[PDB]
Protein backbone atom coordinates (compact mmCIF):
# COMPACT_ATOMS: atom_id res chain seq x y z
CA UNK A 1 0.00 0.00 0.00
CA UNK A 2 1.06 3.77 -0.56
CA UNK A 3 0.43 4.60 2.56
CA UNK A 4 3.10 2.08 4.04
CA UNK A 5 5.34 2.86 1.24
CA UNK A 6 5.21 6.70 1.85
CA UNK A 7 5.84 5.92 5.69
CA UNK A 8 8.85 3.38 4.80
CA UNK A 9 10.30 6.23 1.85
CA UNK A 10 9.85 8.72 4.42
CA UNK A 11 11.66 7.14 7.92
CA UNK A 12 14.71 6.48 5.67
CA UNK A 13 14.73 9.56 4.14
CA UNK A 14 14.95 8.03 0.28
CA UNK A 15 12.42 10.49 -1.55
CA UNK A 16 15.35 11.53 -3.48
CA UNK A 17 16.84 8.04 -4.21
CA UNK A 18 12.91 7.13 -5.72
CA UNK A 19 12.65 10.36 -7.69
CA UNK A 20 16.33 10.05 -9.15
CA UNK A 21 14.94 6.51 -10.22
CA UNK A 22 11.92 8.12 -12.19
CA UNK A 23 14.04 10.43 -13.74
CA UNK A 24 16.14 7.50 -15.09
CA UNK A 25 13.59 5.43 -16.07
CA UNK A 26 11.64 8.05 -18.10
CA UNK A 27 10.43 7.54 -21.90
CA UNK A 28 12.64 9.07 -24.24
CA UNK A 29 10.90 10.39 -27.62
CA UNK A 30 12.34 12.92 -30.56
CA UNK A 31 11.32 16.36 -29.88
CA UNK A 32 12.13 17.41 -33.33
CA UNK A 33 9.02 19.72 -34.47
CA UNK A 34 9.16 21.95 -31.51
CA UNK A 35 13.21 21.81 -32.03
CA UNK A 36 12.80 23.48 -35.44
CA UNK A 37 14.11 27.01 -35.81
CA UNK A 38 10.99 28.17 -36.95
CA UNK A 39 9.49 27.48 -33.40
CA UNK A 40 12.02 29.05 -31.48
CA UNK A 41 9.82 32.17 -30.54
CA UNK A 42 6.91 29.16 -29.79
CA UNK A 43 8.58 27.62 -26.62
CA UNK A 44 9.34 29.80 -23.37
CA UNK A 45 11.67 27.24 -22.94
CA UNK A 46 14.52 25.56 -24.75
CA UNK A 47 14.60 22.91 -22.36
CA UNK A 48 11.11 21.82 -22.13
CA UNK A 49 9.48 20.83 -25.29
CA UNK A 50 6.65 18.11 -26.30
CA UNK A 51 7.41 15.00 -27.81
CA UNK A 52 6.32 14.67 -31.39
CA UNK A 53 4.11 11.54 -31.22
CA UNK A 54 1.85 13.43 -28.36
CA UNK A 55 1.98 16.50 -29.34
CA UNK A 56 -1.23 18.91 -29.64
CA UNK A 57 -1.63 20.06 -33.62
CA UNK A 58 -3.11 23.77 -34.41
CA UNK A 59 -5.67 23.24 -37.11
CA UNK A 60 -4.28 25.42 -39.61
CA UNK A 61 -1.67 25.15 -42.52
CA UNK A 62 0.71 27.90 -41.41
CA UNK A 63 2.66 26.73 -38.19
CA UNK A 64 0.37 23.62 -36.48
CA UNK A 65 2.94 23.91 -33.57
CA UNK A 66 2.36 24.73 -30.25
CA UNK A 67 4.22 23.74 -26.92
CA UNK A 68 1.12 21.18 -25.79
CA UNK A 69 1.14 17.59 -25.55
CA UNK A 70 -1.77 14.93 -25.09
CA UNK A 71 -2.01 13.12 -22.19
CA UNK A 72 -3.74 9.92 -22.52
CA UNK A 73 -4.77 7.66 -19.56
CA UNK A 74 -6.13 4.93 -21.06
CA UNK A 75 -7.19 2.80 -17.73
CA UNK A 76 -8.55 5.82 -15.77
CA UNK A 77 -10.43 6.79 -19.01
CA UNK A 78 -9.08 10.59 -18.55
CA UNK A 79 -7.27 12.73 -20.94
CA UNK A 80 -5.72 15.93 -20.36
CA UNK A 81 -3.40 18.75 -22.34
CA UNK A 82 -0.21 19.52 -20.51
CA UNK A 83 1.11 23.09 -21.97
CA UNK A 84 3.26 25.72 -20.87
CA UNK A 85 2.37 28.94 -19.86
CA UNK A 86 1.38 31.14 -23.22
CA UNK A 87 3.93 33.63 -24.38
CA UNK A 88 2.93 37.26 -25.63
CA UNK A 89 2.99 36.03 -29.52
CA UNK A 90 1.24 32.33 -28.26
CA UNK A 91 -2.18 33.50 -26.62
CA UNK A 92 -4.04 33.48 -29.84
CA UNK A 93 -2.92 29.57 -30.45
CA UNK A 94 -3.58 28.83 -26.59
CA UNK A 95 -6.87 29.84 -27.34
CA UNK A 96 -7.21 27.90 -30.73
CA UNK A 97 -6.28 25.19 -29.23
CA UNK A 98 -8.57 25.47 -26.56
CA UNK A 99 -11.59 25.86 -29.33
CA UNK A 100 -10.52 22.96 -31.28
CA UNK A 101 -10.06 20.37 -28.96
CA UNK A 102 -13.22 21.33 -27.65
CA UNK A 103 -12.06 21.91 -23.56
CA UNK A 104 -14.36 23.08 -21.23
CA UNK A 105 -11.52 24.01 -18.27
CA UNK A 106 -8.26 25.62 -18.59
CA UNK A 107 -6.64 24.83 -15.25
CA UNK A 108 -3.43 27.73 -14.24
CA UNK A 109 -1.46 26.81 -11.53
CA UNK A 110 1.09 29.79 -11.51
CA UNK A 111 1.05 33.38 -11.39
CA UNK A 112 1.83 35.45 -14.13
CA UNK A 113 4.14 37.52 -12.01
CA UNK A 114 6.62 34.90 -10.31
CA UNK A 115 9.86 36.01 -8.39
CA UNK A 116 9.65 38.63 -10.38
CA UNK A 117 10.36 37.37 -13.68
CA UNK A 118 7.01 37.20 -15.96
CA UNK A 119 6.63 33.12 -15.80
CA UNK A 120 3.53 33.63 -18.26
CA UNK A 121 1.61 36.23 -20.50
CA UNK A 122 -1.97 37.80 -19.55
CA UNK A 123 -4.06 35.83 -21.51
CA UNK A 124 -7.27 36.32 -20.17
CA UNK A 125 -9.53 39.66 -19.62
CA UNK A 126 -8.89 41.05 -16.31
CA UNK A 127 -12.37 43.28 -16.34
CA UNK A 128 -15.59 42.63 -18.12
CA UNK A 129 -15.58 45.52 -20.16
CA UNK A 130 -12.43 45.05 -21.68
CA UNK A 131 -12.76 41.85 -23.86
CA UNK A 132 -9.74 40.56 -26.04
CA UNK A 133 -9.61 40.12 -29.47
CA UNK A 134 -7.05 37.34 -31.02
CA UNK A 135 -6.35 38.62 -34.02
CA UNK A 136 -4.25 35.85 -35.79
CA UNK A 137 -6.53 33.04 -34.51
CA UNK A 138 -9.60 35.08 -35.01
CA UNK A 139 -11.22 34.31 -31.81
CA UNK A 140 -12.35 36.69 -28.89
CA UNK A 141 -12.17 36.26 -25.13
CA UNK A 142 -14.73 37.90 -22.65
CA UNK A 143 -14.69 37.78 -18.69
CA UNK A 144 -18.49 36.97 -17.63
CA UNK A 145 -17.29 36.68 -14.03
CA UNK A 146 -14.64 35.18 -11.14
CA UNK A 147 -15.12 34.39 -7.60
CA UNK A 148 -11.66 35.23 -6.13
CA UNK A 149 -10.68 32.90 -2.97
CA UNK A 150 -8.04 33.00 -0.45
CA UNK A 151 -5.64 30.88 -2.37
CA UNK A 152 -7.31 30.13 -5.76
CA UNK A 153 -9.96 32.28 -8.19
CA UNK A 154 -12.42 30.59 -10.65
CA UNK A 155 -13.28 32.65 -13.82
CA UNK A 156 -16.31 31.88 -16.04
CA UNK A 157 -14.76 33.46 -19.62
CA UNK A 158 -16.89 33.61 -23.01
CA UNK A 159 -14.76 31.93 -26.21
CA UNK A 160 -15.88 33.20 -29.06
CA UNK A 161 -15.35 32.08 -33.07
CA UNK A 162 -15.28 35.02 -34.35
CA UNK A 163 -15.93 33.24 -38.24
CA UNK A 164 -18.38 31.30 -37.40
CA UNK A 165 -19.73 33.57 -34.29
CA UNK A 166 -20.07 30.57 -32.25
CA UNK A 167 -19.26 30.99 -28.69
CA UNK A 168 -18.48 28.76 -25.22
CA UNK A 169 -18.03 29.16 -22.12
CA UNK A 170 -15.11 28.30 -20.49
CA UNK A 171 -14.05 27.83 -16.71
CA UNK A 172 -10.63 28.95 -15.48
CA UNK A 173 -9.32 27.28 -12.11
CA UNK A 174 -6.34 29.57 -11.26
CA UNK A 175 -4.54 28.19 -8.26
CA UNK A 176 -2.56 31.36 -7.15
CA UNK A 177 -0.22 30.03 -4.13
CA UNK A 178 1.54 27.27 -5.60
CA UNK A 179 5.34 28.59 -5.95
CA UNK A 180 7.77 27.09 -9.03
CA UNK A 181 9.37 23.59 -7.82
CA UNK A 182 7.29 24.04 -4.94
CA UNK A 183 4.39 22.79 -3.33
CA UNK A 184 1.09 23.71 -2.10
CA UNK A 185 0.09 24.33 1.17
CA UNK A 186 -1.32 21.50 1.95
CA UNK A 187 -2.82 18.34 0.82
CA UNK A 188 -6.49 19.76 2.05
CA UNK A 189 -6.21 23.06 0.09
CA UNK A 190 -5.09 21.26 -3.40
CA UNK A 191 -7.87 18.84 -2.83
CA UNK A 192 -10.53 21.51 -2.27
CA UNK A 193 -9.19 22.61 -5.59
CA UNK A 194 -9.03 19.50 -7.79
CA UNK A 195 -12.78 18.37 -6.42
CA UNK A 196 -13.94 22.34 -7.39
CA UNK A 197 -12.59 21.28 -10.69
CA UNK A 198 -14.24 17.73 -10.82
CA UNK A 199 -17.36 19.13 -9.76
CA UNK A 200 -17.15 22.06 -12.28
CA UNK A 201 -17.91 19.12 -14.90
CA UNK A 202 -14.77 20.36 -16.68
CA UNK A 203 -12.89 16.62 -16.43
CA UNK A 204 -15.91 15.12 -18.00
CA UNK A 205 -15.45 13.02 -21.03
CA UNK A 206 -18.21 14.72 -22.84
CA UNK A 207 -15.75 17.53 -23.25
CA UNK A 208 -12.82 17.82 -24.78
CA UNK A 209 -9.32 17.42 -22.52
CA UNK A 210 -8.94 19.96 -19.96
CA UNK A 211 -6.12 22.13 -20.95
CA UNK A 212 -3.84 22.16 -17.30
CA UNK A 213 -0.66 24.65 -17.25
CA UNK A 214 1.93 26.38 -15.42
CA UNK A 215 5.03 28.12 -16.65
CA UNK A 216 6.87 24.92 -17.95
CA UNK A 217 3.92 22.84 -17.92
CA UNK A 218 5.59 19.88 -16.48
CA UNK A 219 6.17 20.40 -12.85
CA UNK A 220 3.22 21.59 -11.18
CA UNK A 221 0.78 21.05 -13.47
CA UNK A 222 2.45 16.74 -13.49
CA UNK A 223 1.46 17.00 -9.60
CA UNK A 224 -2.19 18.20 -10.69
CA UNK A 225 -2.70 15.37 -13.11
CA UNK A 226 -1.10 12.43 -11.37
CA UNK A 227 -2.82 12.88 -8.17
CA UNK A 228 -6.14 13.05 -10.31
CA UNK A 229 -5.59 10.09 -12.67
CA UNK A 230 -4.48 8.51 -9.43
CA UNK A 231 -7.76 9.28 -7.58
CA UNK A 232 -9.25 8.05 -10.69
CA UNK A 233 -7.97 4.70 -10.96
CA UNK A 234 -8.45 3.69 -7.08
CA UNK A 235 -12.03 4.26 -7.47
CA UNK A 236 -12.20 2.15 -10.33
CA UNK A 237 -10.06 -1.01 -9.21
CA UNK A 238 -11.44 -3.56 -7.14
CA UNK A 239 -8.34 -2.96 -5.18
CA UNK A 240 -7.69 0.63 -4.14
CA UNK A 241 -4.01 0.19 -3.08
CA UNK A 242 -3.23 -1.54 -6.19
CA UNK A 243 -2.15 2.02 -7.28
CA UNK A 244 1.35 2.06 -7.77
CA UNK A 245 2.07 6.45 -8.12
CA UNK A 246 5.27 5.58 -9.39
CA UNK A 247 3.88 3.03 -12.46
CA UNK A 248 1.53 5.75 -12.95
CA UNK A 249 3.77 8.61 -13.31
CA UNK A 250 6.35 7.08 -15.76
CA UNK A 251 3.17 5.95 -18.02
CA UNK A 252 2.12 9.83 -17.85
CA UNK A 253 5.97 10.80 -18.64
CA UNK A 254 5.74 8.63 -22.11
CA UNK A 255 3.68 11.72 -23.33
CA UNK A 256 5.50 14.82 -21.99
CA UNK A 257 8.50 15.12 -20.45
CA UNK A 258 9.78 15.88 -16.90
CA UNK A 259 6.11 15.65 -15.33
CA UNK A 260 6.84 16.33 -11.67
CA UNK A 261 10.40 18.44 -11.01
CA UNK A 262 11.40 17.71 -7.40
CA UNK A 263 11.35 15.13 -5.15
CA UNK A 264 8.94 17.01 -2.62
CA UNK A 265 6.78 17.32 -5.28
CA UNK A 266 6.82 13.73 -5.76
CA UNK A 267 6.28 13.42 -1.87
CA UNK A 268 3.31 15.77 -1.98
CA UNK A 269 1.82 13.89 -4.63
CA UNK A 270 1.76 10.41 -2.27
CA UNK A 271 0.30 12.54 0.16
CA UNK A 272 -2.37 13.73 -1.70
CA UNK A 273 -3.37 10.66 -3.04
CA UNK A 274 -3.18 9.40 0.44
CA UNK A 275 -5.95 12.19 1.49
CA UNK A 276 -7.81 11.81 -0.90
CA UNK A 277 -8.34 7.99 -0.92
CA UNK A 278 -10.30 9.14 2.04
CA UNK A 279 -12.85 10.82 0.81
CA UNK A 280 -12.96 7.64 -2.61
CA UNK A 281 -13.43 5.20 0.06
CA UNK A 282 -16.66 6.48 1.47
CA UNK A 283 -16.98 8.44 4.37
CA UNK A 284 -18.09 12.07 2.07
CA UNK A 285 -17.27 14.26 5.38
CA UNK A 286 -13.60 14.99 4.23
CA UNK A 287 -14.97 17.23 1.53
CA UNK A 288 -16.15 19.75 3.48
CA UNK A 289 -13.15 19.57 5.43
CA UNK A 290 -10.78 20.18 2.74
CA UNK A 291 -12.71 23.20 2.52
CA UNK A 292 -12.68 24.37 6.28
CA UNK A 293 -8.77 23.31 6.33
CA UNK A 294 -8.06 25.40 3.00
CA UNK A 295 -9.52 28.45 4.47
CA UNK A 296 -11.19 29.74 1.28
CA UNK A 297 -11.80 33.60 0.78
C1 LIG B 1 13.40 18.26 -17.00
C2 LIG B 1 14.38 19.49 -17.14
C3 LIG B 1 14.28 20.43 -15.86
C4 LIG B 1 15.29 21.66 -16.02
C5 LIG B 1 14.79 22.91 -15.07
N1 LIG B 1 15.13 24.15 -15.95
C6 LIG B 1 14.75 25.46 -15.67
O1 LIG B 1 14.00 25.58 -14.53
C7 LIG B 1 13.90 26.06 -16.84
C8 LIG B 1 12.54 25.41 -17.20
C9 LIG B 1 11.55 25.28 -16.30
C10 LIG B 1 10.88 26.41 -15.65
C11 LIG B 1 9.81 26.18 -14.63
C12 LIG B 1 9.45 24.68 -14.29
C13 LIG B 1 8.38 24.33 -13.22
F1 LIG B 1 8.67 23.07 -12.71
F2 LIG B 1 8.53 25.30 -12.22
P1 LIG B 1 6.68 24.24 -13.77
O2 LIG B 1 6.62 23.15 -14.86
O3 LIG B 1 5.83 23.88 -12.55
O4 LIG B 1 6.19 25.58 -14.36
C14 LIG B 1 10.22 23.48 -15.04
C15 LIG B 1 11.23 23.81 -16.01
N2 LIG B 1 14.87 26.18 -17.91
C16 LIG B 1 15.63 27.27 -17.98
O5 LIG B 1 15.65 28.24 -17.29
C17 LIG B 1 16.61 27.10 -19.12
C18 LIG B 1 17.44 25.82 -19.27
C19 LIG B 1 18.46 25.59 -20.35
O6 LIG B 1 18.00 25.27 -21.49
O7 LIG B 1 19.68 25.72 -20.08
N3 LIG B 1 16.67 28.28 -19.96
C20 LIG B 1 16.02 28.43 -21.10
O8 LIG B 1 14.91 28.04 -21.33
C21 LIG B 1 16.29 29.97 -21.61
C22 LIG B 1 16.78 29.88 -22.88
C23 LIG B 1 18.31 29.70 -23.02
C24 LIG B 1 18.92 29.59 -24.41
C25 LIG B 1 18.01 29.64 -25.71
C26 LIG B 1 18.64 29.52 -27.20
F3 LIG B 1 19.58 28.45 -27.15
F4 LIG B 1 17.62 29.05 -28.05
P2 LIG B 1 19.19 31.16 -27.69
O9 LIG B 1 20.38 31.77 -26.75
O10 LIG B 1 19.77 30.98 -29.12
O11 LIG B 1 17.95 32.32 -27.73
C27 LIG B 1 16.40 29.83 -25.51
C28 LIG B 1 15.81 29.95 -24.11
MG1 LIG C 1 -15.49 46.70 -12.60
MG1 LIG D 1 -19.90 39.23 -11.35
Amino acid sequence: EMEKEFEQIDKSGSWAAIYQDIRHEASDFPCRVAKLPKNKNRNRYRDVSPFDHSRIKLHQEDNDYINASLIKMEEAQRSYILTQGPLPNTCGHFWEMVWEQKSRGVVMLNRVMEKGSLKCAQYWPQKEEKEMIFEDTNLKLTLISEDIKSYYTVRQLELENLTTQETREILHFHYTTWPDFGVPESPASFLNFLFKVRESGSLSPEHGPVVVHCSAGIGRSGTFCLADTCLLLMDKRKDPSSVDIKKVLLEMRKFRMGLIQTADQLRFSYLAVIEGAKFIMGDSSVQDQWKELSHED
